[PDB]
């Protein structure tokens, strides 16, 4: 019983990665056989954020303008190459960690664990939800930059994220690692603006399903409601639209707890009219948008990864 | 900038986690040298839980009656000992991913990583506090057990934390890594009571802090108070009193944002008497306990290992 933000063993991410240095800047990569992957403004100064030309930018750096470390051990950077908002060094040595990976643009609402690094040094690791506006709530200071966000299924990594830059109002964005920012953003030293957020509407009921798993249910009205009526409820209050795909895969919590996901949708309803009264929800005084109907499975059924 | 609850890495400890059967029982265990750790209730069928004689129970264990695995390696057991609550099984095969190490026993209101992991394999990782009343708030299920919570210095695993059991409440107790439980408790399939809790009020200093860090300010008063009065309203809101030596650890962070302790509990003490006003801070209608000061700067100046 319990249920906890939880993110993924990083040990076979840890193994991934090192520190990329070009002139003054150094920042993180990822090193996947002879290829290690970083967030192409590496290669600019302190000036040439304000809107650099990244295309002559890496005209004038060769080979030798790259240091790369992993740990100690100093690889020898043989061909570079930019591939969107990425920058891809091709060394001598094929990392001997490297695990079993794939690349993958995750879809908003989904979820992914975060491995926050400094120089190359893994600090702390984290679970995030890429948010309906492609922004993501984590924690990230200067130099926490080429740190990767990924899933792990069985013995596969799915990296699917890596840090760029921090908005204004404090949230964060990147790319995916072909190097194509999720969202509207660039990478270029200007204050630049996410959508309007939404909340998960799915992920929301995943919780209220989690909550009754683990004995919470002071919320459970008799009232019951209809799909289209609580989108009415859900558009006045920011929530994303609840389609008949999202009963679908909330079907199985749904089904496992005995409860309709329509009547769910209604005691959701009386939540976001009526708040909370200084009551809580698996230790919450809010409505948590950030758990997968996936990630609840998985937590409430014991998945192990090889 | 932005504030989360975040783990240590827990690579170090993978390569630490193996599972160990006992007749029909099977839990995770660790191993480190040639000594793999783990709850000794793995000794015990359905019904020897309810009252178990471990002495007993245990004298009529052999070494071969327990089958450890590592991955798919078969370690051969040659010695098993029973040290509180914890069994030693000595093994033939140092593991040579054996991280250099401590046992440690975390005095409450500290915080630290758990691996979660079921049938000797990691399957995720979150931070918890061990709370006043000497408890967790986890996620374990069935087979959860031997599941270990540590920190990580810089090269250096300290090992903190065994876990042995769930509370009726739905809360988590379990035992340092030399078998002492953390509580009251004890290893028997009986309903058990943790004390009650309390906030730990330092944490609640250290996050309140860690707001303002990160730009939340909306709670700051002009209002000051003082120590004792400060504890007399902790005490009619369940706070763990606060000391002079809190005082002193929380001094960076108070002097890092320029905030004296005394004001930052004023403020406090109008959150506690006034609630949220329907508002958040760092993202929660609640008051967080579950960082320590150094949790804070950790974070907040972006140590790493
Ligand atoms: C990379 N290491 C990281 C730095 C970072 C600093 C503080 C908090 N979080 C962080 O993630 N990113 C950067 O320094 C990028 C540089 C690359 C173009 C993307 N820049 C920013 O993140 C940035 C610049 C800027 C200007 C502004 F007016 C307002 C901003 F929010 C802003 N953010
Ligand atoms: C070990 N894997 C784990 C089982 C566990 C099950 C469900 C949720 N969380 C968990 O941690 N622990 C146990 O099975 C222990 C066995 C060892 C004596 C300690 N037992 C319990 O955790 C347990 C027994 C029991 C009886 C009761 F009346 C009320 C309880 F809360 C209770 N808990």
């Amino acid at each position: 019983s319990g249920f906890r933000k939880m993110a993924f063993p990083s040990g076979k991410v840890e193994g991934c990665m090192v520190q990329v240095t070009c002139g003054t800047t150094t920042l993180n990569g990822l090193w996947l056989d002879d290829v290690v992957y970083c967030p192409r403004h590496v290669i600019c100064t302190s000036e040439d954020m304000l809107n650099p030309n990244y295309e002559d930018l890496l005209i004038r750096k060769s080979n030798h303008n790259f240091l790369v470390q992993a740990g100690n051990v100093q690889l020898r950077v043989i061909g570079h190459s930019m591939q969107n908002c990425v920058l891809k060094l091709k060394v001598d040595t094929a990392n001997p960690k490297t695990p079993k990976y794939k690349f993958v643009r995750i879809q908003p609402g989904q979820t992914f664990s975060v491995l926050a690094c400094y120089n190359g040094s893994p600090s702390g690791v984290y679970q995030c939800a890429m948010r309906p506006n492609f922004t993501i709530k984590g924690s990230f200071l200067n130099g926490s930059c080429g740190s990767v966000g990924f899933n792990i299924d069985y013995d596969c990594v799915s990296f699917c994220y890596m840090h760029h830059m921090e908005l204004p109002t404090g949230v964060h964005a990147g790319t995916d690692l072909e190097g194509n920012f999720y969202g509207p953003f660039v990478d270029r030293q200007t204050a630049q603006a996410a959508g309007t957020d939404t909340t998960i509407t799915v992920n929301v009921l995943a919780w209220l399903y989690a909550a009754v798993i683990n004995g919470d249910r002071w919320f459970l009205n008799r009232f019951t409601t209809t799909l289209n009526d609580f989108n009415l409820v859900a558009m006045k209050y920011n929530y994303e639209p609840l389609t008949q795909d999202h009963v679908d895969i909330l079907g199985p919590l749904s089904a496992q707890t005995g409860i309709a996901v329509l009547d769910m949708c209604a005691s959701l309803k009386e939540l976001l009219q009526n708040g909370m009264n200084g009551r809580t929800i698996l230790g919450s005084a809010l409505l948590e948008d950030e758990f997968t109907p996936f990630d609840v499975v998985r937590q409430c059924s014991g998945v192990t990864f090889q």
